[PDB]
């Protein structure tokens, strides 16, 4: 142990789609990562929202995160925090900074769809299909359920269809008109923006990185096939140990055919780019972002655990 990670102000993790602190009190979606932070002297502490919600409203993940926000200062005595959002949870992280500038002092994003999702595109679609709607009924009360029973709180606060529709690559631009951002590029661009911004006199400092280990390598009469650069071909043992490996492959497939270029299973890199861009060659999976499945990754995979260490260090040496 030592103090590689100590930062001035508390890091808060914050999760995205499907997520919690800990899955039914017991999988913790940062896997490992809480533990490795605080063995390097951070002082961390790891959100819990709802898990399907829109990030904006009076009931959305943004307001929970806010007042989250203000239970972390009152207990560790810091007057701001440093925010790590995975997916989702970057544009929560977006949210409480343009609301509460005051209370930041960094973003940072890790797979988070700035431009949304070509694969919620996708499954608001197939929904459209069903004339009667009754699909879409149907199955947001089950996605609901499985909110509420995984929530370590039970939090009955589940909106599912309000969460595709907000991953979805037009309500993503629409989010992006309600709370733009220096660290933006512009709509269309596939480029980032600035590595700060300040917010009625807050300065703050902003960063990303995405993971494109689904890379679109092949293309025969109009149809894409791609590659998953993190494993050996086939026969990597991720393949057959998390389940992710394989299901990422192939909603990245789905990515690429609705033109996503490369990406992590859900995230395109153009769509991630947000603030300092550390990187976008990390060859991850979404869920390899977060050291998951169980810590599993491919081959080629990079060391996730490592990587946000190494970045809570940055921030330490950027003074916050
Ligand atoms: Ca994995």
């Amino acid at each position: 142990a030592d103090n590689y990670a100590a930062t001035r102000y508390p890091i808060i993790l914050v999760h995205g789609l499907t997520g919690t602190d800990k899955y039914a009190g017991v999988l913790e979606y940062w896997y490992g990562i809480q533990e490795d932070l605080q063995q390097r002297g951070a002082t961390v502490y790891v959100a819990n929202l709802s898990g399907f919600q829109s990030d904006d409203g009076p009931n959305g993940r943004g307001e929970q995160l806010l007042a989250y926000v203000k239970t972390v200062l009152a207990a560790t005595g810091a007057t701001k925090v440093n925010l790590v959002g995975h997916s989702q949870g970057g544009l929560t992280s977006r949210y409480v900074a343009a609301v509460a500038p005051d209370l930041v002092a960094s973003v940072t994003t890790i797979g988070t769809p700035h431009r949304g999702s070509e694969f919620a595109d996708f499954v608001q679609g197939v929904l459209a299909y069903d004339p009667t709607g009754l699909s879409s009924t149907v199955i947001a009360a089950f996605v609901n359920v499985f909110g509420i029973l995984t929530s370590s709180s039970n939090n009955t606060n589940q909106d599912a269809l309000a969460a595709l529709k907000t991953l979805t690559t037009a309500q993503a631009a629409t989010y992006n008109q309600n709370y733009p951002s220096a660290g933006l590029g512009a709509p269309g661009s596939c480029q980032t923006g600035a590595p700060t911004e300040t917010v009625g006199g807050n300065t703050h400092l902003l960063y990303s990185w995405a993971g494109t280990a689904i890379q679109p390598t092949i293309s025969v009469g109009g149809v894409t096939g791609a590659t998953d650069t993190s494993t050996i071909p086939l026969v990597d043992p991720a393949n057959a140990l998390d389940p992710s490996t394989l299901a990422l492959f192939g909603t990245g497939t789905v990515m690429v055919n609705r033109g996503s270029g490369q990406n992590d299973g859900v995230v395109s890199k153009c769509s991630a780019l947000y603030g300092q861009v550390l990187s976008t060659s990390y060859k991850w999976n979404h869920l390899d972002e977060i050291n998951q499945l169980l810590g599993v990754r491919g081959a080629n995979a990079e060391d996730p655990v490592a990587v946000i260490r190494t970045h809570a260090n940055r921030l330490k040496l950027a003074g916050v």
